[PDB]
């Protein structure tokens, strides 16, 4: 069983990240919901926050709020948040804007993938696409 093998990794992560266990507990009956492609993305997040440093409460609180979106919404949070670390925006800074695109609707998250490769692609300053993320973001 695919997704019982991928759960377990998330499992295993929490435990390792000092979740409480009960709050695993509560994670994993929600996370017994979803399909394959939600869970490995998910997984994935976790992997990305916890090579970022984020604090363990953090994580927690984050990947409770990314259990309820679809696999699009999921997916490409992912790819935003790692081109911002490529980028080098400081953790704490990416942590801050991962909340903010977890409200948004699909269509303006897809969107603004779109714009970052767009920028990236033009060569324009780490910075700058930032700045401008951070603009589409607040409009």
């Amino acid at each position: 069983d695919y997704q019982e093998a991928l759960l377990e990794l998330i499992e295993r992560l929490l435990r390792k990240l000092n979740v409480d266990p009960r709050d695993i507990k509560r994670i994993e009956q929600q996370l017994r919901d979803l399909d394959i492609y939600q869970i490995a993305l998910l997984l994935l997040i976790i992997l990305l926050l916890r090579k970022l440093n984020v604090d363990p409460r953090d994580i927690k609180r984050i990947l409770q709020q990314l259990i309820d979106l679809d696999i699009y919404q999921i997916a490409l949070l992912l790819l935003i948040i790692l081109l911002l670390h490529k980028l080098n925006v400081d953790p704490r800074d990416i942590k801050r804007i991962l909340q903010q695109l977890i409200d948004l609707d699909i269509e303006q998250i897809a969107e603004l993938l779109l714009r970052i490769l767009e920028l990236r692609k033009r060569n324009e300053d780490p910075r700058d696409i930032k700045r401008e993320l951070q603009q589409l973001i607040d409009d």
